[PDB]
């Protein structure tokens, strides 16, 4: 554990000497820190962390191979693909997908182009999944977030992050509302806007193209229950 | 090779019997095609390409281990710090950096997060740099690209793709304008709107964090030179 993060300002920890960095510095009373774990420092939260990249440009999402990621909503296929090719044939990918056509679809899909030896599949919704496994990250695209945290929660490994892609604003602010209930702490939420340009002029094209394409992001790291204040 | 790309669509490439699928279906008479190699079916171009998660959604970037990339830029070293991360320890990235104290914050910055033991900077303008090496990937972060698209082209493997970050508009078009004539291959280019929200109502923040942040990123792919016509 080496990062203190938050919804706000970001900190340094050292786990030999328990130490906090957030600028000014601060120290804890020797039980091992872990990541998950909330320390309040004069009234404000900061979750202990491990690095990611994510956090890096803060202190000064993250796939790499060998994690254990739970995708809930499988779509296209399309995160599936990124994610198996960053896996790299280490680590596996569990899809969760209430609608049996599109999980075939999306596997056919795939098949194509990977090697999916290292994927699990549940046909069913996420409130009635079960697990024995804990997670290193969760990707979520399904229509209510808000009625599934604190079970994407049970399934989290602490420390771990959660994303969740919403089409609007509403929802957006409905899914980060209900994170602090579940043991989960909001890092941030990003409205993030593509479209395509430079297209021949006066070319025929697809409608698609000249249009803006808008997801609302939400970010949210799972806590382990433990909280220190100092 | 299994993907046909292009500035518009895609089509599927089986190299055991030369065969092009974009829908309809053509073949070429056998030699061995390449990645990089331009085959022109009826007046319209198509680069044959690997297998990369960025054409799946278009066939139904990708940074994996193993890579050797070249980053022409550094900036903070926040991207940097997602290539090494993604490389695992595998692969190795080379960091061409003009100024001096930029490329020594950024290298500092890496260190205290990652071993770096598989990155090499040099210290120069990339007109000036010098490489043996072929890349598998090119990042590039540098006020004037279109000066430089005949040397970056030079080192990049055939088949391979080029990321170009641009600030504006302009910027990005006459970056897309210089393509062609150093043996590259213009795919897309793309507005990228980010914008934080759903921040404390009322809260003191950062003024960054009510702007809206926007990047134009072109990618090209690298042609081998070689020409097909069916």
């Amino acid at each position: 554990p080496v990062i203190l993060v938050s919804e706000d300002e970001y900190g340094k920890f050292d786990e030999s000497t328990n130490s906090i960095l957030v600028g000014k510095m601060h120290h804890l009373g020797s039980r091992v820190i872990e990541p998950g774990d909330e320390l309040i420092v004069s009234g404000k939260s900061f979750i202990v962390s491990d690095f990611s990249p994510m956090y890096f440009g803060r202190v000064i999402c993250g796939l790499r191979p060998g994690m254990d990621i739970l995708e809930v909503g499988v779509g296209s296929g399309n995160m599936s693909s990124y994610i198996l090719y960053a896996l790299n044939g280490k680590g596996t990918l569990t899809v969760v997908e209430r609608d049996e056509d599109n999980l075939k679809k999306a596997m056919d899909n795939l098949s194509e182009f990977y090697d999916i030896g290292n994927v699990r599949t549940s046909r069913s919704d996420i409130a009635d999944f079960i697990s024995d496994q804990m997670y290193d990250a969760v990707i979520a695209d399904i229509p209510d977030p808000w009625n599934h945290v604190q079970k994407i929660a049970s399934m989290m490994k602490p420390g771990s992050v959660a994303t969740f892609y919403l089409p609007n604003f509403d929802q957006s602010e409905k899914t980060v509302l209900s994170l602090s209930a579940s043991g989960m702490h909001h890092l941030e939420t990003v409205e993030l806007m593509k479209r395509r340009i430079l297209v021949r002029e006066g070319a025929t094209r697809p409608a698609s193209d000249d249009l803006t394409h808008t997801a609302f992001i939400t970010f949210a790291i799972k806590k382990s229950g433990m909280v220190y204040r100092i």
